[PDB]
This record gives structure tokens, C-alpha cells and sequence, in this order.
């Protein structure tokens, strides 16, 4: 058996971490590139896929803040606010 855990490198080259530190809700990269799906980095961005319509990027601090930022509502996945799809 071959152990592939080839690690993640921050898009800014500042650190190399295992992929278990990617979206682990703690900021490990100065550019925020290890936490695209959480609110952990102060300078990160969350991608609103908005399937079928124009995609948007929001501040990471708006992920699970209880406010509906993406028209698809995907920024609110564990906050208690259930967002409706308003892309149309
Ligand atoms: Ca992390
Ligand atoms: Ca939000």
C-alpha cells in the first residue's frame, strides 16, 4: 500500500500543510487559501457557485454569519439561517 498524503501548499507559498488542515476551520495560510469554505481566515473568500447563474465571491467572514449573501444560499450551511434560492 502507498500512502498519498501529498500536502497542500498555500497559493502564496507561505506554508505547506496536510490536506486535513484545508477547510478545518483554522487559518493556516496568510492569503486564506486553505479555508475557502469556512469563516476562519480574515482575508479569505467564499465562492457562491450560483448554479445556472453568475457566480459571486464574498468575504469569508460572511460564511455562516446567519445572513443570506449568495443568491443560492450556500454561504449558510451550519448557522441556523436557512436561505432560499433567489438567483432568478
Ligand atoms: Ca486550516
Ligand atoms: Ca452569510
Amino acid at each position: 500500500f502507498y500512502e498519498e498524503s501529498k500536502p497542500f501548499t498555500c497559493l502564496d507559498g507561505t506554508a505547506t500543510i496536510p490536506f486535513d488542515q484545508v477547510n478545518d476551520d483554522y487559518c493556516d495560510c496568510k492569503d486564506g487559501s486553505d479555508e475557502p469554505g469556512t469563516a476562519a481566515c480574515p482575508n479569505g473568500s467564499f465562492h457562491c457557485t450560483n448554479t445556472g447563474y453568475k457566480p459571486l465571491y464574498i468575504l469569508s467572514s460572511r460564511v455562516n454569519d446567519g445572513v443570506c449573501d449568495c443568491c443560492d444560499g450556500t454561504d449558510e450551511y451550519n448557522s441556523g439561517t436557512v436561505c432560499e434560492n433567489t438567483c432568478r
